[PDB]
Protein backbone atom coordinates (compact mmCIF):
# COMPACT_ATOMS: atom_id res chain seq x y z
CA UNK A 1 0.00 0.00 0.00
CA UNK A 2 3.20 2.19 0.02
CA UNK A 3 5.12 2.22 -3.19
CA UNK A 4 7.83 4.51 -2.73
CA UNK A 5 8.70 8.30 -1.82
CA UNK A 6 7.94 11.67 -3.71
CA UNK A 7 11.09 13.59 -4.02
CA UNK A 8 10.86 17.42 -5.13
CA UNK A 9 11.54 18.89 -8.94
CA UNK A 10 14.44 20.56 -9.32
CA UNK A 11 14.19 24.30 -10.34
CA UNK A 12 15.90 25.47 -13.51
CA UNK A 13 19.08 27.13 -11.81
CA UNK A 14 22.51 28.48 -13.84
CA UNK A 15 24.32 25.41 -11.93
CA UNK A 16 22.56 22.81 -13.95
CA UNK A 17 23.16 24.81 -16.92
CA UNK A 18 26.68 25.31 -16.28
CA UNK A 19 27.06 21.91 -17.54
CA UNK A 20 27.05 23.51 -20.47
CA UNK A 21 27.66 20.17 -23.16
CA UNK A 22 30.09 21.96 -24.85
CA UNK A 23 28.39 25.13 -25.74
CA UNK A 24 25.51 23.74 -26.37
CA UNK A 25 23.50 25.25 -23.86
CA UNK A 26 25.19 28.93 -24.04
CA UNK A 27 20.81 28.90 -25.02
CA UNK A 28 19.62 27.94 -21.68
CA UNK A 29 22.25 30.69 -20.02
CA UNK A 30 21.04 33.43 -22.43
CA UNK A 31 17.38 32.25 -21.44
CA UNK A 32 18.20 32.25 -17.52
CA UNK A 33 19.58 35.93 -17.79
CA UNK A 34 16.44 37.34 -19.69
CA UNK A 35 14.08 35.54 -17.24
CA UNK A 36 16.20 36.85 -14.48
CA UNK A 37 16.32 40.54 -16.13
CA UNK A 38 12.45 40.64 -17.18
CA UNK A 39 11.35 39.64 -13.66
CA UNK A 40 13.18 42.53 -12.29
CA UNK A 41 12.20 44.76 -14.31
CA UNK A 42 8.21 43.37 -13.51
CA UNK A 43 9.05 44.33 -9.82
CA UNK A 44 10.40 47.35 -10.46
CA UNK A 45 7.85 47.95 -12.43
CA UNK A 46 5.08 47.90 -10.20
CA UNK A 47 6.61 49.61 -7.30
CA UNK A 48 7.56 52.56 -9.94
CA UNK A 49 3.56 53.16 -9.62
CA UNK A 50 3.34 53.76 -6.10
CA UNK A 51 4.01 56.88 -4.37
CA UNK A 52 6.91 57.36 -1.51
CA UNK A 53 4.52 56.25 1.18
CA UNK A 54 1.36 55.47 -0.60
CA UNK A 55 -0.18 52.69 1.03
CA UNK A 56 -0.76 49.60 -0.67
CA UNK A 57 -4.23 49.14 -2.75
CA UNK A 58 -5.99 45.87 -1.74
CA UNK A 59 -5.61 42.55 -3.56
CA UNK A 60 -7.17 42.12 -6.88
CA UNK A 61 -10.51 40.06 -7.25
CA UNK A 62 -9.74 36.76 -7.02
CA UNK A 63 -12.46 33.55 -8.30
CA UNK A 64 -13.51 31.73 -11.60
CA UNK A 65 -11.76 33.89 -14.02
CA UNK A 66 -12.54 32.28 -18.12
CA UNK A 67 -16.13 32.18 -17.39
CA UNK A 68 -15.30 35.98 -17.29
CA UNK A 69 -13.72 36.21 -20.79
CA UNK A 70 -15.98 34.17 -23.09
CA UNK A 71 -14.89 33.13 -26.25
CA UNK A 72 -17.88 31.33 -28.01
CA UNK A 73 -20.20 34.32 -27.40
CA UNK A 74 -21.69 35.64 -30.74
CA UNK A 75 -19.27 37.99 -32.87
CA UNK A 76 -22.05 41.39 -31.74
CA UNK A 77 -21.41 40.45 -27.83
CA UNK A 78 -17.71 41.42 -29.06
CA UNK A 79 -18.90 45.38 -29.72
CA UNK A 80 -20.82 45.38 -26.93
CA UNK A 81 -20.01 47.71 -23.76
CA UNK A 82 -19.89 44.76 -21.54
CA UNK A 83 -16.87 42.67 -23.67
CA UNK A 84 -15.39 46.15 -24.22
CA UNK A 85 -14.54 46.63 -20.19
CA UNK A 86 -13.40 42.91 -20.13
CA UNK A 87 -11.07 43.94 -22.64
CA UNK A 88 -10.09 47.12 -20.91
CA UNK A 89 -9.68 45.11 -17.68
CA UNK A 90 -7.58 42.65 -19.52
CA UNK A 91 -5.34 45.27 -20.90
CA UNK A 92 -4.68 46.76 -17.02
CA UNK A 93 -3.89 43.97 -15.44
CA UNK A 94 -1.18 42.94 -18.20
CA UNK A 95 2.40 42.25 -16.42
CA UNK A 96 5.27 44.36 -17.72
CA UNK A 97 6.42 41.09 -19.60
CA UNK A 98 3.28 40.45 -21.23
CA UNK A 99 1.85 37.71 -19.36
CA UNK A 100 -1.13 37.49 -16.97
CA UNK A 101 -1.72 35.56 -13.59
CA UNK A 102 -4.70 32.90 -12.78
CA UNK A 103 -8.35 32.63 -10.83
CA UNK A 104 -8.53 36.49 -12.00
CA UNK A 105 -12.37 37.53 -12.65
CA UNK A 106 -11.80 40.69 -15.52
CA UNK A 107 -15.21 41.74 -15.53
CA UNK A 108 -14.99 43.75 -12.49
CA UNK A 109 -12.47 47.04 -12.01
CA UNK A 110 -9.29 47.91 -13.70
CA UNK A 111 -5.78 47.55 -12.00
CA UNK A 112 -5.48 50.13 -9.83
CA UNK A 113 -1.48 52.20 -10.36
CA UNK A 114 0.59 50.04 -7.73
CA UNK A 115 -1.82 47.29 -7.30
CA UNK A 116 -0.90 43.81 -7.63
CA UNK A 117 -1.15 42.06 -11.27
CA UNK A 118 -2.49 38.94 -10.07
CA UNK A 119 -2.96 38.02 -6.06
CA UNK A 120 -1.15 38.83 -2.67
CA UNK A 121 -2.03 39.04 0.82
CA UNK A 122 -4.27 41.19 2.69
CA UNK A 123 -1.66 43.40 4.80
CA UNK A 124 -3.40 43.02 7.70
CA UNK A 125 -1.93 45.51 10.35
CA UNK A 126 -0.72 44.96 14.05
CA UNK A 127 9.06 46.73 -0.73
CA UNK A 128 8.99 42.91 -0.25
CA UNK A 129 5.26 42.01 -2.11
CA UNK A 130 3.84 38.68 -2.60
CA UNK A 131 5.67 37.13 -6.09
CA UNK A 132 3.43 33.67 -7.19
CA UNK A 133 2.07 32.78 -11.03
CA UNK A 134 3.18 36.36 -11.63
CA UNK A 135 2.75 35.56 -15.55
CA UNK A 136 1.43 31.77 -15.94
CA UNK A 137 -0.21 30.16 -18.20
CA UNK A 138 -1.84 27.48 -15.79
CA UNK A 139 -5.80 27.58 -14.96
CA UNK A 140 -5.95 29.01 -18.82
CA UNK A 141 -3.73 32.12 -17.86
CA UNK A 142 -2.47 34.57 -20.59
CA UNK A 143 -3.88 32.32 -23.82
CA UNK A 144 -7.36 33.35 -22.85
CA UNK A 145 -6.70 36.97 -22.44
CA UNK A 146 -5.19 36.77 -25.51
CA UNK A 147 -7.94 35.27 -27.41
CA UNK A 148 -10.44 37.50 -26.20
CA UNK A 149 -8.86 40.27 -26.71
CA UNK A 150 -8.50 39.33 -30.47
CA UNK A 151 -12.16 38.54 -30.35
CA UNK A 152 -12.82 42.08 -29.44
CA UNK A 153 -10.48 43.68 -31.72
CA UNK A 154 -11.57 41.64 -34.92
CA UNK A 155 -15.29 43.05 -34.52
CA UNK A 156 -14.10 46.36 -33.76
CA UNK A 157 -13.15 49.18 -36.27
CA UNK A 158 -8.59 49.08 -36.58
CA UNK A 159 -8.81 52.75 -35.68
CA UNK A 160 -10.48 52.29 -32.22
CA UNK A 161 -8.66 48.67 -31.25
CA UNK A 162 -4.77 49.57 -31.22
CA UNK A 163 -4.57 49.43 -27.10
CA UNK A 164 -6.33 45.44 -27.47
CA UNK A 165 -3.96 44.80 -30.34
CA UNK A 166 -0.69 46.03 -28.52
CA UNK A 167 -1.30 44.01 -25.66
CA UNK A 168 -2.48 41.18 -27.83
CA UNK A 169 1.17 41.37 -29.12
CA UNK A 170 2.50 42.05 -26.23
CA UNK A 171 0.84 38.78 -24.77
CA UNK A 172 2.31 36.81 -27.90
CA UNK A 173 5.58 38.53 -27.38
CA UNK A 174 5.63 36.73 -24.06
CA UNK A 175 4.99 32.71 -24.95
CA UNK A 176 7.73 33.59 -27.28
CA UNK A 177 10.43 34.70 -24.85
CA UNK A 178 8.85 32.10 -22.09
CA UNK A 179 9.76 29.32 -24.80
CA UNK A 180 12.78 27.00 -23.69
CA UNK A 181 15.58 26.49 -25.90
CA UNK A 182 14.33 23.11 -26.74
CA UNK A 183 10.84 24.10 -27.31
CA UNK A 184 8.89 23.62 -24.04
CA UNK A 185 7.21 25.94 -21.58
CA UNK A 186 7.30 26.56 -17.89
CA UNK A 187 4.33 26.96 -15.88
CA UNK A 188 5.11 30.33 -14.76
CA UNK A 189 7.66 33.12 -16.70
CA UNK A 190 9.95 34.81 -15.58
CA UNK A 191 10.94 32.00 -13.78
CA UNK A 192 9.16 31.08 -10.51
CA UNK A 193 11.62 28.13 -9.43
CA UNK A 194 10.77 24.86 -8.41
CA UNK A 195 8.27 22.46 -10.19
CA UNK A 196 7.16 25.32 -11.82
CA UNK A 197 9.92 25.60 -14.07
CA UNK A 198 9.29 22.09 -15.43
CA UNK A 199 7.90 21.61 -19.26
CA UNK A 200 4.37 22.11 -18.24
CA UNK A 201 1.56 19.86 -19.47
CA UNK A 202 -0.44 19.53 -16.22
CA UNK A 203 -3.66 21.00 -17.08
CA UNK A 204 -3.24 21.26 -21.06
CA UNK A 205 -0.92 24.97 -20.15
CA UNK A 206 1.44 23.40 -22.65
CA UNK A 207 -1.11 22.42 -25.24
CA UNK A 208 -3.28 25.57 -25.15
CA UNK A 209 0.16 27.49 -25.48
CA UNK A 210 0.69 25.54 -28.77
CA UNK A 211 -2.31 25.53 -30.07
CA UNK A 212 -2.77 29.49 -29.93
CA UNK A 213 0.65 30.28 -31.74
CA UNK A 214 -0.48 27.67 -34.48
CA UNK A 215 -4.02 29.63 -34.98
CA UNK A 216 -1.82 32.98 -34.77
CA UNK A 217 0.69 31.66 -37.59
CA UNK A 218 -2.39 30.71 -39.61
CA UNK A 219 -3.80 34.19 -38.90
CA UNK A 220 -7.11 32.93 -37.61
CA UNK A 221 -9.61 33.59 -34.98
CA UNK A 222 -8.92 37.56 -34.59
CA UNK A 223 -5.24 37.32 -35.35
CA UNK A 224 -5.13 38.66 -38.99
CA UNK A 225 -3.77 41.78 -37.38
CA UNK A 226 -0.60 40.34 -36.50
CA UNK A 227 2.61 40.60 -38.55
CA UNK A 228 3.96 38.41 -40.78
CA UNK A 229 7.43 38.46 -39.05
CA UNK A 230 5.68 37.65 -35.83
CA UNK A 231 3.58 34.68 -37.35
CA UNK A 232 6.32 33.30 -39.00
CA UNK A 233 7.85 33.12 -35.27
CA UNK A 234 4.52 31.58 -33.65
CA UNK A 235 5.05 28.72 -36.75
CA UNK A 236 8.63 28.28 -35.58
CA UNK A 237 7.61 27.99 -32.11
CA UNK A 238 4.43 25.70 -32.80
CA UNK A 239 7.16 23.38 -34.66
CA UNK A 240 9.60 23.47 -32.00
CA UNK A 241 6.80 22.64 -29.18
CA UNK A 242 5.72 19.49 -31.63
CA UNK A 243 9.53 18.87 -31.35
CA UNK A 244 9.32 18.83 -27.64
CA UNK A 245 6.11 16.70 -27.05
CA UNK A 246 7.81 14.40 -29.37
CA UNK A 247 11.34 13.97 -27.94
CA UNK A 248 9.78 14.50 -24.37
CA UNK A 249 7.36 10.72 -24.35
CA UNK A 250 8.28 8.08 -22.43
CA UNK A 251 10.01 5.15 -24.11
CA UNK A 252 9.35 2.04 -22.26
CA UNK A 253 12.59 0.37 -23.87
CA UNK A 254 11.09 -0.22 -27.39
CA UNK A 255 7.67 0.80 -26.48
CA UNK A 256 6.05 4.35 -26.63
CA UNK A 257 4.00 5.88 -23.66
CA UNK A 258 2.18 8.62 -21.91
CA UNK A 259 3.74 11.50 -20.86
CA UNK A 260 3.40 12.89 -17.10
CA UNK A 261 1.84 16.06 -16.01
CA UNK A 262 5.11 17.80 -16.05
CA UNK A 263 8.90 17.18 -17.61
CA UNK A 264 12.32 18.59 -16.60
CA UNK A 265 13.81 21.11 -18.79
CA UNK A 266 16.80 19.42 -18.94
CA UNK A 267 16.09 15.73 -18.00
CA UNK A 268 12.65 15.61 -20.24
CA UNK A 269 11.96 12.87 -18.01
CA UNK A 270 8.49 12.89 -15.87
CA UNK A 271 9.16 15.14 -13.00
CA UNK A 272 7.37 15.55 -9.75
CA UNK A 273 5.29 18.26 -8.94
CA UNK A 274 3.80 18.76 -5.37
CA UNK A 275 4.25 16.75 -2.78
CA UNK A 276 0.82 14.52 -3.70
CA UNK A 277 2.06 14.36 -7.37
CA UNK A 278 5.03 12.13 -7.95
CA UNK A 279 6.87 11.61 -11.12
CA UNK A 280 4.71 9.46 -13.08
CA UNK A 281 3.06 9.50 -16.89
CA UNK A 282 -0.49 10.95 -16.78
CA UNK A 283 -3.40 8.89 -18.47
CA UNK A 284 -5.29 12.67 -18.91
CA UNK A 285 -2.60 14.71 -19.99
CA UNK A 286 -1.72 11.99 -22.62
CA UNK A 287 -4.61 12.31 -24.06
CA UNK A 288 -4.91 15.96 -24.54
CA UNK A 289 -1.09 15.84 -25.74
CA UNK A 290 -2.58 12.96 -28.23
CA UNK A 291 -5.66 14.80 -29.24
CA UNK A 292 -3.38 17.91 -30.13
CA UNK A 293 -1.56 15.47 -32.33
CA UNK A 294 -3.82 14.23 -34.12
CA UNK A 295 -4.93 17.46 -35.00
CA UNK A 296 -1.24 17.82 -37.37
CA UNK A 297 -2.05 18.23 -40.59
CA UNK A 298 0.24 15.54 -42.70
CA UNK A 299 2.35 14.20 -39.75
CA UNK A 300 5.94 12.83 -39.88
CA UNK A 301 6.42 9.40 -38.97
CA UNK A 302 7.89 10.88 -36.02
CA UNK A 303 4.69 12.22 -35.30
CA UNK A 304 2.79 9.15 -36.58
CA UNK A 305 4.74 6.76 -33.93
CA UNK A 306 4.28 9.04 -30.82
CA UNK A 307 -0.24 9.27 -31.51
CA UNK A 308 0.00 4.95 -31.97
CA UNK A 309 2.31 4.67 -29.45
CA UNK A 310 0.73 6.93 -27.14
CA UNK A 311 -3.07 5.51 -27.65
CA UNK A 312 -1.85 2.14 -27.47
CA UNK A 313 -0.21 2.31 -23.88
CA UNK A 314 -3.44 3.93 -22.92
CA UNK A 315 -5.15 1.22 -23.85
CA UNK A 316 -2.81 -1.22 -22.06
CA UNK A 317 -3.65 0.22 -19.18
CA UNK A 318 -7.73 0.70 -18.53
CA UNK A 319 -10.44 -0.43 -16.27
CA UNK A 320 -12.58 -3.62 -15.94
CA UNK A 321 -15.70 -1.84 -14.15
CA UNK A 322 -15.74 4.88 -11.89
CA UNK A 323 -16.68 1.72 -13.25
CA UNK A 324 -19.68 1.43 -16.25
CA UNK A 325 -17.53 4.08 -18.14
CA UNK A 326 -14.03 2.75 -19.19
CA UNK A 327 -11.30 4.47 -16.81
CA UNK A 328 -8.10 5.34 -15.94
CA UNK A 329 -5.62 6.18 -12.78
CA UNK A 330 -4.96 9.75 -12.79
CA UNK A 331 -1.06 8.42 -12.61
CA UNK A 332 0.64 5.10 -13.64
CA UNK A 333 3.81 3.92 -12.34
CA UNK A 334 6.57 4.78 -14.87
CA UNK A 335 7.98 0.99 -13.96
CA UNK A 336 5.61 -1.53 -14.15
CA UNK A 337 2.63 0.79 -15.63
CA UNK A 338 -0.10 0.49 -12.38
CA UNK A 339 -2.12 2.58 -10.73
CA UNK A 340 -0.29 5.30 -8.21
CA UNK A 341 -1.03 7.57 -5.75
CA UNK A 342 0.11 9.93 -3.31
CA UNK A 343 -0.20 12.20 -0.13
CA UNK A 344 0.56 15.82 1.43
CA UNK A 345 3.48 14.05 3.35
CA UNK A 346 5.87 12.79 0.02
CA UNK A 347 4.66 9.13 0.24
CA UNK A 348 3.26 7.22 -3.18
CA UNK A 349 0.61 4.17 -2.12
CA UNK A 350 -0.80 2.01 -4.70
CA UNK A 351 -4.29 2.00 -2.92
CA UNK A 352 -6.55 5.67 -2.55
CA UNK A 353 -7.61 4.39 0.42
CA UNK A 354 -4.03 4.74 1.66
CA UNK A 355 -4.74 8.45 1.67
CA UNK A 356 -5.80 11.10 3.67
CA UNK A 357 -9.34 12.06 3.17
CA UNK A 358 -8.48 15.47 2.74
CA UNK A 359 -6.31 14.43 -0.75
CA UNK A 360 -9.07 11.48 -1.13
CA UNK A 361 -11.55 14.01 -1.94
CA UNK A 362 -11.39 17.00 -3.98
CA UNK A 363 -8.63 15.79 -5.64
CA UNK A 364 -9.39 12.92 -8.36
CA UNK A 365 -7.21 10.16 -9.09
CA UNK A 366 -9.43 8.68 -11.63
CA UNK A 367 -10.86 9.49 -14.58
CA UNK A 368 -12.69 8.84 -18.49
CA UNK A 369 -11.19 11.84 -19.72
CA UNK A 370 -8.80 9.66 -21.52
CA UNK A 371 -11.59 7.86 -23.80
CA UNK A 372 -12.03 11.43 -25.96
CA UNK A 373 -8.04 10.06 -27.74
CA UNK A 374 -9.00 6.65 -28.09
CA UNK A 375 -12.46 7.74 -30.25
CA UNK A 376 -10.45 10.83 -31.94
CA UNK A 377 -7.71 7.99 -32.84
CA UNK A 378 -9.95 6.00 -34.91
CA UNK A 379 -10.98 8.41 -37.13
CA UNK A 380 -7.28 9.34 -37.23
CA UNK A 381 -5.69 6.41 -38.54
CA UNK A 382 -7.38 6.45 -41.63
CA UNK A 383 -6.17 9.08 -43.23
CA UNK A 384 -2.65 9.26 -42.58
CL1 LIG B 1 -8.00 24.63 -43.59
HG1 LIG C 1 11.78 19.18 -25.48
Amino acid sequence: AVIGMNEAASALTPSRVSSLPDTQRAAWQEYLARSEAQLSRDKASLAAELAPGQPLPPPPAEGKGADTMPLDKPAAWYTSKAARHVADVIVSFQTPAGGWGKNQPRDGALRLPGQHYTGENVAKVKRDRDWHYVGTIDNDATVTEIRFLAQVVSQLAPEEAAPYRDAALKGIEYLLASQFPNGGWPQVWPLEGGYHDAITYNDDALVHVAELLSDIAAGRDGFGFVPPAIRTRALEATNAAIHCIVETQVVQDGKRLGWGQQHDALTLRPTSARNFEPAALSSTESARILLFLMEIEAPSDAVKQAIRGGVAWLNTSVIRDQGAKPLWSRFYSLDGNKPVFGDRDKTIHDDVMGISQERRTGYAWYTTSPQKALSAFTKWEKRS
